[PDB]
């Protein structure tokens, strides 16, 4: 049998996935005709892998932890905390990054995180954004168009101003394979492939998680 | 990975072993103050959280957490202790004491898994013999032992957004303790009689932290003699 000591385990994982679930933002939400939406897939039960995005007065992001699983989860929430702290308590996410970074730096759990951090200002039309990870770069345009530039050397251990069209579409992806070949791959299956463009090109074990604005 | 199961006991470790580095060793003593605790995870992980921090020397932070229920969702709400704390630490270019279950209350009031914290602050200065404390909880209140005796120190979360918040400061004679909505682990089936027994059982038991090591259940014992 042994199914007992398994399925309190799995009931206990639940607890956690589902703490998880009312954490994040809901999907497609919309402002001023823009549409945040994401799609998360995780390793079954718990996900590093977190994406949230508010309206400030917009930021988002989206953020992928080191491995998988209640450790990873654990994370998560730190950032989901620390982000609204700010609020409470005008800038660029380059500052946001570093602000991040000394949350892990501390190393409570000694875990580094790669993120994408953005925030669009529907005034002047601007979106400043930064990177600290490794992880796909942002692309944006779909069909009619590629990869945005900017450095992820920085991550959660230890700014580019873009103009934004009417109905660009761009696209923040977790570490999913779905070298070289795979990081030239992707940006060409977002062309052909938003969100059910981006779920045809879902269609594993580590977490998947992608964000999509339009 | 293996069985499943087994991979989830595998994940779950990873897990405990991630809140292992987190909490203080023990027993850590300063000043003549021995800083001691005892955690017991039901599932693995444990939603009941201990943290004590010197501050400078001048004054000594402690506190017991115990989160509603237990499993991988309480797991996390404890993150968020251990972190709020250190933050007011790096933060603070330094007044009450229950003005920090206030700030944490305010994390976990502000749409963080509608988690519901039962804390015992504490806050000594190890210069005055002072020791002040403030209680946010209807879980076993602290039990003192000095000559043989003991007794439950006077004092009355954050889901509500009103603080609501009252601090008591009491002098220190030349051993305290605080104990979990855990009980009967080592008298049972009364509520009034179950209260009035543990404060019984630690003047019995033998009054250091030595003893202790022979729902979440967590306790933290300091002593100094």
């Amino acid at each position: 049998e042994l199914q007992a000591s398994l399925n309190l385990l799995q009931e206990d994982q639940n607890a956690g996935r589902q703490v998880q679930m009312n954490m994040l933002p809901v999907t497609p939400w919309s402002i001023e005709g823009l549409e945040f939406s994401h799609r998360i897939i995780p390793s079954l039960y718990l996900s590093g892998d977190f994406v949230d995005y508010f309206r400030v007065d917009v930021a988002f992001y989206l953020a992928d932890v080191s491995g998988h699983g209640a450790s990873s989860a654990f994370v998560t929430v730190l950032l989901k905390f620390m982000t609204t702290r700010l609020l409470y308590e005008e800038f660029k996410p380059s500052e946001v990054l570093a602000h991040i970074n000394r949350g892990l730096i501390n190393t409570k759990l000694g875990k580094h995180v790669t993120m994408l951090g953005g925030v669009i200002d529907l005034e002047k039309n601007s979106l400043t954004y930064s990177i600290g990870g490794h992880l796909p770069l942002p692309v944006l345009f779909v069909e009619g168009q590629g990869y945005l530039e900017g450095r992820g050397l920085p991550v959660g251990l230890f700014d580019r101003v873009m103009e934004l069209p009417p109905s660009f579409s761009l696209s923040l992806f977790s570490d999913g394979i779905l070298k070289e070949k795979e990081a030239s791959l992707p940006e060409q299956v977002a062309a052909a492939g938003l969100d059910g463009l981006r779920q045809v090109f879902g269609l594993m074990p580590d977490d998947i998680a992608l964000l999509v604005l339009s």
